[PDB]
């Protein structure tokens, strides 16, 4: 007969577009991430649906875009300022278990799914096992681990020392994985909690970073520097058991990231990471918080060592794996991505569009309720505070710093017009007047706030 694809989507939290050697970053050491970029496609114009955590890993599994999920802040969101000019939006504090996940999509063609690492999409029911896993290791309502050394205790993944790196016996578990359903078609979601605070890691590979932090002046953390080791190393774990079980040939791994590089928690006088080129970082609409490292490997039929321009989102991953695994797209789902197996073929077909965000929250970071809209070149952000829109031109502008919406008056209008159509397509919750927004007491005083 033939050979059922086997599926892997490795999810780093937290991990910037330029947080990878193959990427641009001359601080960070990826080998393990580069061989995979050589070995696959490289999406230059990759994004996430939400610049935080939670509702980026509700749009990978679902195909749906967040503010059509109605989950559209990280569980359970920043604290309500007082007197800021909004009101958040009320969102679900879980994916509802009346969504369809891509785990629940292959179960019936016989396959064998795991989520192991990062949830962050509610309390216990709305665990994985209960949302089309047959397995969950280290899955909590929890959007970061308590610390990266043990002792550990989470579901299925209880108990070692405090001499134990959670991102190294985590890729154990997953290994474990591997070893088990070696011979039958399988699905793992492999999220792993590396690289959200807190920043920790082996001391002797902090101090391999920090001979090499003297007068970097950009990218410059070294803890964060040795927690990417530490996960690339997972990677090639992975990547080389593969290669000893002989189902490398027929197993698709999808590396990407659930939001921008971290820069500015929340009053914090230092940043986290850089994202230059690229504006801000994680909780910012900017493409520093939206734009994320994508590699597709498809042994036999994504030619090697290729690029990819066009822009992708998280809500294409469901679709694409239907696809991937001979399945009809169920009329019945109205899910918001496409199938990027045009794209991976090198062929045509891939109908051009338009990229919808909807963050109608006050972030950590420095963001404020906002959306976007973005179409071929042009992106557009609404502010939701004041109605007051930005337009860039990502071709000569990747940086977003000249502001053409007082320039192109009518694009301006064209765009803001579009995103507002698909805001009412999906019913998006919007923000409110705050009746106690006191302009004085307003400043809530996040470092993030752009200037960029
Ligand atoms: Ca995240
Ligand atoms: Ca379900």
């Amino acid at each position: 007969p033939p050979d059922k694809l086997n599926f892997i989507i490795i999810l780093i939290d937290d991990y910037g577009w330029t947080d990878s050697t193959c990427y641009g970053s001359t601080f960070y050491e990826t080998p393990n991430i580069d061989r995979l970029a050589r070995e696959g496609m490289r999406f230059t114009n990759a994004y996430a649906a939400c610049p935080v955590c939670s509702p980026t890993r509700a749009s990978i599994l679902t195909g749906k875009y967040p503010a059509h999920l109605h989950l559209t802040d990280w569980i359970p969101g920043r604290k309500q300022w007082p007197t800021s000019k909004l009101l958040g939006a009320p969102f679900y504090q879980e994916l509802p278990l009346w969504e369809t996940t891509i785990a629940e999509r292959l179960k019936p063609l016989g396959y064998t799914t795991a989520a192991m690492g990062k949830w962050h999409l509610g309390h216990e029911p709305y665990y994985p096992e209960r949302q089309g896993f047959d397995i969950n290791v280290a899955g909590t309502f929890r959007g970061h681990p308590e610390s990266y050394f043990g002792p550990f205790d989470l579901p299925n993944f209880r108990g070692w020392t405090k001499n134990d790196y959670l991102t190294d016996r985590l890729t154990d578990k997953a290994l474990q994985f591997l070893e088990e359903n070696r011979q039958r078609p399988f699905f793992l979601y492999l999220a792993h909690f590396a690289v959200h605070t807190p920043l920790q890691a082996k001391a002797e590979m902090i101090a391999k970073y920090e001979r090499k932090a003297r007068g970097r002046k950009l990218q410059k953390n070294p803890t964060y520097a040795a927690m990417i080791e530490s996960m690339d190393q997972g990677v090639g774990r992975v990547m080389s058991k593969l290669e000893d079980l002989k189902i490398a040939d027929h197993t698709v791994i999808i590396f990407t990231s659930d939001n921008g590089g971290l820069m500015y928690e929340g009053s914090r006088r230092e940043p986290v990471t850089s994202n230059r080129p690229l504006r801000a970082g994680k909780g910012h609409l900017y493409e520093g918080g939206v734009r994320v490292p994508l590699i597709i490997r498809w042994p036999g039929v994504v030619k090697p060592g290729t690029t990819c321009d066009v822009p992708a989102c998280s809500v294409d991953f469901f679709p694409t794996i239907e696809e991937m695994a001979g399945l009809r797209h169920d009329p019945k789902l109205a899910l918001d991505g496409v199938s990027l197996t045009p794209l991976l073929r090198r062929k045509g077909g891939f109908k051009p569009r338009a990229l919808y965000w909807h963050y109608p929250h006050y972030s950590n970071q420095g963001g404020v309720p906002g959306g976007a809209i973005r179409e071929g070149n042009l992106k557009l952000i609404e502010f939701y505070e004041d109605s007051h829109v930005e337009l860039y031109d990502l071709s000569e502008d990747i940086g977003e710093r000249h502001n053409l919406a007082k320039e192109m008056p009518d694009k301006a209008a064209e765009l803001q017009a579009k995103l507002k159509a698909w805001r009412a397509s999906v019913r998006a919750t919007m923000p409110t007047v705050n009746p106690n927004y006191d302009p004085a007491r307003a400043d809530q005083g996040l470092t993030g706030a752009d200037p960029a």
